[PDB]
């Protein structure tokens, strides 16, 4: 049950535990920063402030100020006029405080406390310059192949998913892109139910009865358009177990000239139906790389309702730490408010959550200790719209907030998946 | 600069289709250089006369929260009942909508409308699957109001008996729209899950004839 392994190592929720449990507390107003002491006994003095504004990843100013701050006082820091934006996007703002002398408990340089804002956003307005490059749509009995240049996307007919993707003659897909509603349990989602006695007030029950592990795909709109400038892949997809229709998938997928291809996704959840743990997409990749990059939420794992120590910006880690190595194997590695993500040949673009690992959901929820695992052949990539949250308040009985149930009945995200 | 933001063009395609015509817009609304909001919007006409409207709103993170996302147009018809399936009989909006029904629900026109002695937006209607006036029909999920006035007149006019009824009907059709408030009326009394702030909003529409 601990914040950290029996060995030291820290889980993912010790930096939540920090975050939370700060000393300095932060308000922004106009290009005024009020920072108060939440100290009882002791003056700031050994204490500065940092602070950073960046577009979308990239620096574009920094600096430093002393802290003075009485218990339970506060100090007004006045930002200088910060120079003008060239291009589209968001400008975020990020302070954390730094404690410049070690302590008998601490190093130099440890950071004590963080808070970010958004500052000034511009919007893209500017046509981005319309290329020449014009898809070709090529149509058989079973498949939908789209061709730009030595490029190759291949829709099944049959299945109604995209099965394939090529490079020249590499091919980039081991598993078909398919829905997913469900993930490989957590201890909060099992609480203390078991083979020989079963607790179906828990969500793995609630999950497993209405049949969302075993629930089988079924084709209804299946559909190729040639536009002026591209080929639109239109399908819709039901969800059903022994009957009742659980989920419904409606899908367009736009490939144009740049070789972008353009996913909108929009799903119908039956109100009867126990809120589903994520809607999202899945696939297992056939490259393996070494490292991941991404604009979103980090460094570290981050859920829906635990995102706050969690910052946006640039993050780039190996695969390996992609993944939280619990003792008991379950659903795991998640970043949320991703904005772009980069790995091998791909990079996908919109406003999404994701895991990325070398075990699938199926290995991680058949398997009850960690030393068990095998990694398995590519990668498994999981991108979700929207991802319930993991609860915690005991492990015992359901314990996600309602505002973390995903429980709108419809949804809708885009993504934009190229080569980079 | 939201109530003088001008709409200007940033595309706008037609594709023939299979059983189909697609047309494509984007528009961008500016007040001295600034971009308040962009609206992406798709038509799809099929072979059965029926209309398909998908709208992508980007909202400015700076911008103050918006009053309403959705459409407006003045009809030409003026038909006596209004006829719909969501939450009624009475005006309802996001944070007063508890007391509202989903169910059909039909009444005169002039029942859609709220005579508040200080004229604003009034008759709003939430939570619809389905609207009739006339020989129109409008499916989705959203919310409404119907009226012989246009936000326009209901903002310049101070006493209703000064109101005069104009030529068609003015409907409103949001995606999303603001709650009205009213822990006071001197201070912003809108509470922070019914302000309009996630940036990114979408919705869709069917339009026929019946
Ligand atoms: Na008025």
């Amino acid at each position: 049950n601990g914040l950290v392994f029996a060995d030291r190592t820290p889980h993912p929720a010790l930096t939540e535990a920090k975050h939370q449990q700060q000393f300095f507390q932060f308000r922004l107003s106009g290009q005024t920063i009020e920072v108060t002491s939440e100290y009882l006994f002791r003056h700031s003095d050994n204490e500065l402030l940092h602070w950073m504004v960046a577009l979308d990843g990239k620096p574009l100013a920094s600096g430093e100020v002393p802290l003075d701050v009485a218990p339970q006082g506060k100090q007004l820091i006045e930002l200088p006029e910060l120079p003008q934006p060239e291009s589209a996007g968001q400008l975020w703002l990020t302070v954390r405080v730094v404690q410049p002398n070690a302590t008998a408990w601490s190093e130099a340089g440890h950071i004590s406390a963080w808070q970010q804002w958004r500052l000034a956003e511009n919007l893209s307005v500017t046509l981005p310059a319309a290329s020449h490059a014009i898809p070709h749509l090529t149509t058989s009995e079973m498949d939908f192949c789209i061709e730009l240049g030595n490029k190759r996307w291949q829709f099944n007919r049959q299945s109604g998913f995209l099965s394939q993707m090529w490079i020249g003659d590499k091919k980039q897909l081991l598993t078909p892109l398919r829905d997913q509603f469900t993930r490989a349990p957590l201890d909060n989602d099992i609480g203390v139910s078991e083979a020989t006695r079963i607790d179906p007030n828990a969500w793995v029950e609630r999950w497993k009865a209405a049949g969302h592990y075993q629930a089988e795909a079924a084709l209804l709109q299946c559909t190729a358009d040639t536009l002026a400038d591209a080929v639109l892949i239109t399908t819709a997809h039901a969800w059903q177990h022994q009957g009742k229709t659980l989920f419904i998938s409606r899908k367009t997928y736009r490939i144009d000239g740049s070789g972008q291809m353009a996913i909108t996704v929009d799903v119908e959840v039956a109100s009867d139906t126990p809120h589903p743990a994520r809607i999202g997409l899945n696939c297992q990749l056939a490259q393996v790389a070494e490292r991941v990059n991404w604009l979103g939420l980090g460094p570290q794992e981050n859920y829906p309702d635990r995102l706050t120590a969690a910052c946006f910006d640039r993050w780039d880690l190996p695969l390996s730490d992609m993944y939280t190595p619990y003792v008991f194997p379950s659903e795991n590695g998640l970043r949320c408010g991703t904005r772009e993500l980069n790995y091998g040949p791909h990079q996908w673009r919109g406003d999404f959550q994701f895991n990325i690992s070398r075990y699938s959901q199926q290995q991680l929820m058949e398997t009850s200790h960690r030393h068990l695992l095998h990694a398995e052949e590519g990668t498994w990539l999981n991108i979700d719209g929207f991802h319930m949250g993991i609860g915690g308040d005991d492990s015992w009985s359901p314990s996600v907030s309602a505002e973390f149930q995903l429980s709108a009945g419809r949804y809708h995200y885009q993504l934009v998946w190229c080569q980079k």
